[PDB]
């Protein structure tokens, strides 16, 4: 039980004798080190605890594969968790240091992307939290996908140097190395079996990352990978030639699969770079996982009872190759017969849907997968003959016309031969969306809409061939990160009015603030608490953006992927029609018309996506003018947040008045920033679509502004454009005009503009219908601008909005998951 | 004062929660981690201690510049000299380990090749030793020089795997890295100074390794320098482009300078990496020297009490680039002038040579190092300039002719033009020999002759203008790792006889043994260490080499690089003789002119020398014949053990009898393996050269064996040779008509027995004189057959070669560098 005075002594030790700087002085960054590898002391005891239990039980498992987690600053969670958040920042103190400082200091681990990634990563804080025996494996990546500057010409990318001192957080395992084999071929031996030799070899290394649980010891394990090849494969012969690029080649090769996330894959190159990623989560996931499945079994050891002890969950469609991969190895390696493996397979793995569109679900090209992962292909094509066969066996031939149907959807192989078949250059691809759906026990959605999408629409016919299949598991965010530390001011409040602290924990006593929502005492309290979140976003914004702004104005904030179906597009022309109206007024008549506002965009464009950038550069351009406009002051301001991360998103969400999800309706699966949002006490301007639906539901309509055309509505009001039955409106064209004017400075926006004029052409007629539902839109800010005038109104809203929260926690999800899917019970780790 | 229990606890800490593998099992390569970082822990405090004093202090510090260091295996040596052996044995026996078989776990560091960088190593053992204030500054080169595998085919060379897991040993200071520049262009600004712009720019980080002295708490710095370039510089345009190779380069193109030693330079790519490595060190070192020194001066800070406070020793002509880089700081940067700055360097650098022929002294072209380090360019014109006029000033003008033949010598650019001169497509290059002469106060060698050969005939004129220059340092061989560690039994029988265990700083009490050579007690003693250092010895060879043989034999032992010139191939012939004669013999006729022996030859042969790797395959055969021949059995025995290393050497010289150091006269400078060996009681046959001379005039020319013609009579063979007034040995046509036979299988040895073949030709004609030298040889070794079997005598030349040793421990080497050009005195470390 360690106290502060031992975790000073805990913390010297590791800056001293454990050290990664010179020995002079105890600066910041010594500081954080040595705080970090002070807390992990701590965790690889619970980890080591975890472990041990875990080994002995022998229980099912669960194993979470993702190509991205999302895990940002581990510092504040860890100690949080452990319960030691106290006893550091007085360890902190004595040694002259504050605890916001040191933990300032540590990169946000640049280990995923978006939403997908911080799913993935607030399921092992629940996982843990609740004593439920689960990994996550993801790769380690080195550069992350790229860090933002935001700058005069707009946004500029660069390498993540997360790891450029290296991750405190992190264990090696240097025993814990598994081959990898691409391209190469395949042949039979006299045993009859299956070999496949040559190609290229390289090794997969452990990397683990304790993830503590809230209150418990359950600590379990994101288990990274690392791609490398032995020393000896570095050649000697070719350096000393003079070759050093070529003798390198071995390494760069088998290393490079590590370096970013989301490589560029309009290259063969690429596609070839990325098929490596993915074949190296699952190959050396997979190979892990038996290890300990063989090792747990003793001498009993059965593979029928191999699902009973084992659970893959495949986050979305990367790991698809889970599937084929698990077949080889208990075909060739293990030596069982195909309906056997097939049925551990099935029993194994499960599926979780994210998309909405059919297209954004992936195919590779049959020639390159074959080319690279050959044994593979062989088991994707026997998979897609007995699929093939059982079509055919259901349906029977009689309709002949609607089997030719079913067979052209519901096939794994797109554009080949039938093997047998009655009937009386276009290129070949395998459809890994198909094959997850077929070879998993499960198939599930991340929201009510979503899960009935995928029933009724992207996977139709697979769902009336085996409905038992399909499935929702609605999303969520722990509660830990998002509130309870992002949030230490509404967590204090939360405390005093919910009576305990078990919230946390309990996060459904959310619900008990209802009865309180009127309440002028709580108001007053909860208004300071998001007053003081403000304070320290605006000395933030200054360091980061260069710009002043006031705390006493409606925080207004959109940060997400910058596209433009997600419609940063929207806000912008929103906030320009808002300035061209106050330029047009007379001082006191703005101030009458407009509450002050600080319009916060954050989020990342496509390196290459020509108009999202334009769209980043657009919005800095907008803030520049506005910003030192002295006609408006700080009646409004726009900032664009460079770089935004988890990080990032701990500090604004906290401080938030509104937030904006105004995705083209129906397009959206799930969301998170929502939830996250929600919980904080923030209000929501968005359309009807994923989660914004579900949120809206449980926080009650009168507390989240709607507007815009809804997801049914949306095939038409395409079709009407196309007509030239569309007739925009003429403050929609004020705007453009306005911005045309050079208004915003002497950048060209004309291309930008563009894409939001004419009535076809694929990057012409304002295909996410901004136009459209612009009137509804500015028309919708009128209402909040209203709202925000009548505090007592907006701080109800405000706390009734944490109160609806409950049901997004990820402790939900998770129990959902592990009831209903993987099937695993809470082990207790004493 | 740390007992074993405590270490215990230090073990299993670093085990569990500073750890490098699976928590399960306590397997040899965990508990060898555990153990090194156990022991760093106390390395690290002493570290700290001198590392303070030192700043406190501010007295002059040393600083030894080395392309290599030969630091091997660190553990027994720094639990040794901390004087824990006791301590850490008992820890590891309770853990269930013993220490021998842990400290065979560590790999040799890979920083280094010949004796070069042994030398260095023990100096810095001595260094610390003795409180001498001085650090050393290398690069940590990844993959060493190269791994030598023993294969049927003869040597195959693999990049050194030392830091595949990483070392335990160094200490990464992040904050402490430099910029090393290179290419680029000069301009003159408008205060009228240099200005070097453009170019490549990467990084330097120092990286620590701790030195711990003997019986003290000195514990100074091995700092290695590696090249890298921070993370933004990677290219995720490039990259996702597809161009992965592309996106690397500039990281690739940095790290290349780290990654292998002496790299081949046939090529214009290998030449120029030479150089960045050359300038890297030089650049890095005397950044962080200059940096220390201006940290350590307050206020104060006089630019012309530096020399009085730093020294900078070249080990060789590798850190040439020194004298350059300190002008160009102390000018472009500190701002002082020519005069001011050139005396500076002058009485800070010195020389240290280690050549005999003036032609293994480096050139480099003119065109190359101009474009590669064009402002160092103009300061190595601006100093043979001041050189040209200085020659110009004495001598006079008068003699014309002669004052011809003193420039073309003296002259640091080779095919120049002369500035202002009286005179009434051959390449341009830099002569960094004579750099180093002109720019340093010392030049040294490194053994009585040979300093006299660098006075008397390679830096001959230089010697005439400058005699107070001119030096010996005769080298010499750390008594801690070379007797005290690796030969545990012949250090118990030391300080028995020697009453105190002071002989180990102490070493001249070494020649107290000389009284009892006769003690026939002691005697008893001596060979039954001896004996058991041997029996180690037979079962290392079986692990190694596949040969079992007796300990019952001579250990004839030649380890070190296979050139020709070191004549191997002699050693070998010899071999062919006695095994010939042998087969010639009835069986006790065998037993009655030879005594058993163990032949055993180690080395490393340059990877693309086409004779040197066909001589290992040879002496592979040889054995391959003689071993399994049963008609020799245990009376011969040929072993090639494979990768010779510190460690290797360890382990064999305790364990011989007859050491061979049978270079071609006059070639060696000095030698360290014959200083190493002496002290183990080995006895030596050897060619008058080198440090062979100084080893045999001090342990008595009845306990060496001499042979072969001595370095004058070499110039007078060669004319014989050269005129067909050369007769062969029939003994020698013997052996070459006996290989031709195909006595050793059927690989074709023609072109090996080619060299020693003709009177002309580059390749042909014995250049080495091996068949001149061959019959004083053979005859010398009957000799030695002799004196083995008069065991009494051989014992007493045995205890009298260890009697003799005491002038070659490297203690007195550093000494003498230390009050006779640094010009330090001990600090104490209390």
């Amino acid at each position: 039980a360690p106290d502060a005075a031992s975790i000073t002594s805990s913390i010297k030790y590791h800056a001293e004798f454990t050290p990664v700087f010179s020995p002079e002085r105890f600066e910041l960054p010594k500081a954080f080190f040595a705080t970090a590898q002070s807390v992990r002391d701590s965790l690889l005891i619970n980890w080591n605890a975890t472990y041990d239990i875990y080994e002995k039980l022998n229980m099912k498992q669960a194993y979470y594969l993702s190509m991205e987690f999302l895990q940002g600053r581990a510092l504040l969670n860890a100690i949080g968790n452990l319960e030691l958040t106290g006893a550091f920042a007085e360890a902190l103190k004595n040694l002259g240091h504050n605890l916001e400082n040191v933990a300032s200091q540590e990169p946000d681990a640049a280990l995923g992307n978006g939403g997908l990634g911080r799913l993935a990563s607030c399921f092992l804080d629940s996982l843990a939290t609740l004593n439920y025996p689960a990994w996550g494996y993801g790769l380690r990546y080195k550069y992350g996908l790229f860090k933002q500057r935001i700058t005069k010409d707009g946004q500029e990318e660069v390498a993540e140097d997360w790891l450029e001192i290296g991750s405190p957080w992190e264990v090696v395992r240097n025993d814990v190395s598994y081959p990898i084999k691409f391209y190469g071929k395949v042949s039979t031996g006299s045993d009859g079996k299956r070999y496949w030799i040559g190609g290229e070899d390289i090794k997969a290394v452990a990397y683990d990352v304790p993830i503590p649980g809230y209150k418990t010891r359950t600590t379990i394990s994101l288990r990274l990978w690392s791609t490398q090849v032995p020393s000896a494969d570095f050649d000697l012969s070719a350096f000393n030639a003079g070759e050093h690029t070529k003798a390198c080649e071995a390494q760069a090769n088998a290393e490079k699969i590590c370096y970013i996330l989301y490589p560029g894959d309009e290259s063969e190159e690429g596609k070839i770079l990325r098929l490596k990623q993915q074949y190296t989560l699952c190959s050396a996931s997979l190979q892990d996982i038996i290890s300990r499945f063989e090792r747990r079994s003793g001498d009993r050891i059965k593979w029928e009872e191999f699902p009973e002890k084992v659970a893959v969950q495949m986050n979305d469609t990367h790991p698809t190759l889970c599937i084929p991969e698990l077949m080889r190895i208990l075909i060739d390696l293990k030596g069982l017969n195909w309906n056997e493996a097939w049925n551990i397979t099935q029993r194994t793995v499960a599926y979780t849907n994210h998309t909405v569109l059919p297209e954004a679900l992936e195919k590779w090209s049959y020639e390159l997968m074959q080319k690279l992962l050959p044994r593979h292909v062989e088991i994707i094509e026997a998979i897609d003959e007995e699929l093939v066969h059982e079509i055919v066996l259901k349906y029977g031939s009689m309709d002949l016309n609607k089997l030719e149907e079913k067979l052209t959807t519901m096939r794994i192989l797109e554009n080949f031969d039938l093997p047998s078949s009655v009937a009386e250059i276009p290129p070949k691809k395998v459809r890994m969306a198909n094959l997850c759906v077929v070879g998993g026990h499960a198939v599930n959605g991340v929201a009510e809409i979503h899960s009935e999408i995928v029933k009724e629409e992207v996977f139709n016919d697979f769902y009336e061939l085996w409905p038992e299949k399909f499935q929702n598991k609605t999303n969520g965010v722990t509660p830990r990160r998002w509130i309870r530390f992002c949030n230490p001011p509404l967590s204090a409040i939360i405390t005093k009015w919910t009576g305990t602290e078990d919230w946390v924990l309990k996060t459904e006593k959310l619900a008990e603030l209802q009865k309180f929502a009127d309440n002028e005492d709580l108001q007053n309290e909860w208004r300071e608490a998001k007053r003081s979140n403000k304070i320290k976003v605006v000395s933030f914004l200054k360091e980061k953006t260069g710009y002043s702004v006031v705390p006493d104005a409606m925080f207004d904030i959109q940060v997400k992927r910058i596209h433009e179906y997600k419609r940063q597009l929207l806000n912008i022309f929103g906030i320009v029609y808002r300035y061209k109206k106050m330029k047009e007024m007379t001082a006191a008549e703005r101030k009458t018309n407009f509450v002050p506002r600080v319009c916060i965009f954050g989020g990342k464009a496509f390196a290459t996506y020509v108009q999202a950038k334009r769209i980043v550069k657009f919005i800095t351009d907008v803030g520049a003018t506005i910003n030192h406009d002295p006609e408006i002051g700080d009646l409004l301001k726009v900032v664009f947040v460079p770089d935004y991360n988890v990080s990032v998103a701990e500090l604004l969400i906290p401080a938030s008045d509104l937030s904006e999800h105004i995705s083209t309706a129906g397009m959206e699966a799930s969301g998170t920033s929502n939830m996250k949002f929600a919980m904080n006490g923030c209000i929501q301007i968005g359309t009807l679509d994923g989660a914004n639906v579900e949120i809206r539901e449980e926080v009650g309509e009168e507390n989240f502004f709607l507007f815009g055309a809804q997801a049914h509505e949306i095939a038409g009001l395409r079709k009407e454009r196309a007509d030239g039955k569309f007739v925009p409106d003429e403050r929609f064209e004020e705007v453009k005009e306005f911005v045309r004017s050079g208004a915003f400075g002497s950048y060209n926006y004309d291309d930008l503009i563009g894409s939001l004029e004419g009535n076809e052409g694929f990057g012409r007629a304002d295909y996410f219908l901004v136009g459209k539902d612009f009137p509804s839109y500015i028309e919708c800010q009128e209402k909040v601008d209203e709202a925000y005038r009548d505090q007592k109104r907006w701080t109800t809203m405000s706390i009734l909005n944490t109160a609806g929260s409950y049901k997004f926690s990820s402790d939900r999800t998770i129990h959902e998951y592990a009831k209903d899917i993987w099937n695993i019970e809470a082990v207790e780790i004493a």
